[PDB]
């Protein structure tokens, strides 16, 4: 009941409760209860999480000994586990005491256990002055969390552009891969960072496909983004037929995450007339290997008259922004089933279970027939509805 006192005494910062407590006792187990947690912290990080300088420059002015101890801080709402004082006033925003943590020997390299290091912390939030501050002491730009996430692919994903920018002057290899084959690229067109993603592309940023198969252009038509859509497929490094399939991916995107069956119908001509603008090489649809009852049996429109009948027909849009997202996504991509799910549940809603079950049957027999290099997370099944590698 004496540790629970100095430590309270820290995360609130109030020094004259201890300093007149600390005057009682002697060097030796002074530092033995500054070097103590209470429900994973110690006074330091939380001196330092809370930004209180003058309370963090005592303890070290006393025992600097507790530096490199990483515990538990909170964030957001949650609580992360080994971070180290310099990654916790990182995070927070506190660049004075990011500086006297540093002008008292902390390792800029110290991580939490993901691996993200004080530079990730800052970039996260988007702290730009100690973004700088972090590099031009030594911060390696180069070190990933455990997913293989950079600090530039975070502040893509953040839309952070002063500070990727930054980042790419002071030499970021801006084409780092993750684990999952996610780049830089990649979380601009899923953050819709248009004017980040052409700042990449100033230093020949290559568009690559990731693991599931994606490329920038096809997660931005997963995720919705036009303006990233529009921006690449007039961009010389995508090809005609990748054109075609993110323009068509895209609309079924609007007819399933976005309910708007208009503009998904605006995208699936743009991209039947590029299909049938050479009569020399007419890009013609795939062929299924067999139509499908979850399906209702549909098949894909193969002409321009076949689209115009499909305006009046909303649950002919439906299936064919499911035969869509099959051809292009394939079955291992989690958003397939998630939107068979999806538009199964429309029609319980609708009174039409027998469509609602076939769906569903349909969508975890393909769960189940792909079931062994990346990871199927429990995070879509029923019961839970009822990213990682971009965490801080």
């Amino acid at each position: 009941d004496l540790k629970t006192a100095v430590f309270n005494a820290a995360r609130d910062g109030k020094l004259r409760l201890l300093t007149k407590l600390l005057a009682s006792k002697s060097k030796e187990e002074v530092s033995s209860l500054i070097s103590e947690k209470t429900n994973g912290a110690t006074p330091l990080l939380m001196a330092a999480r809370y930004g209180h300088l003058d309370m963090v420059e005592f303890l070290l002015e006393q025992c600097s000994a507790s530096i490199e101890v990483g515990g538990s801080v909170n964030f957001d709402g949650e609580t992360i586990e080994g971070a180290p004082p310099l990654w916790a006033a990182s995070a927070a925003g506190h660049l004075k005491v990011v500086q006297s943590l540093l002008n008292h020997g902390a390792s800029v390299n110290n991580t939490t256990l993901t691996n993200s290091t004080p530079l990730r912390a800052a970039c996260f939030d988007g702290h730009l002055e100690i973004v700088k501050y972090l590099v031009e002491h030594k911060a390696d730009l180069e070190v990933s969390n455990r997913h293989g996430h950079t600090c530039l692919m975070i502040s893509c994903y953040k839309g952070h552009k002063e500070i990727a920018q930054y980042l790419l002057e002071k030499g970021a290899d801006v084409n780092r891969k993750s684990v999952k084959g996610n780049t830089a690229l990649h979380d601009c067109a899923e953050s819709g960072s248009l004017d980040i993603m052409k700042m990449l592309l100033m230093y020949c940023a290559k568009m690559e496909k990731d693991g599931y198969g994606m490329t920038p252009l096809l997660s931005a038509s997963v995720t919705g983004h036009t303006n990233i859509v529009d921006f690449l497929t007039h961009h010389a490094q995508t090809s005609k037929t990748e054109r075609i399939n993110a323009l068509e991916l895209l609309g079924a995107t609007f007819v399933d995450k976005k309910r708007d069956l208009l503009g998904a119908l605006k995208y699936w001509k743009k991209a039947m007339n590029m299909r049938y603008s050479d009569r020399t090489n007419i890009i013609s649809k795939p062929v299924p290997q067999t139509l499908i009852m979850a399906y209702d049996y549909a098949k894909e429109v193969n002409s321009a008259e076949e689209l115009e009948g499909l305006i009046a027909d909303p649950d002919e849009m439906r299936m064919q922004a499911l035969l869509i997202r099959e051809r292009i996504l394939g079955p291992s991509h989690p958003d397939t089933s998630y939107y068979i799910r999806y538009r199964g549940a429309v029609y319980a809603d609708s009174g039409n279970f027998k469509r609602c079950i076939n769906l569903w049957k349909y969508a975890l027999d393909m769960q189940q027939s792909n079931l062994d290099p990346m990871t199927a997370s429990s995070l879509l099944s029923f019961a839970e509805l009822f990213t990682q590698g971009r965490a801080r």
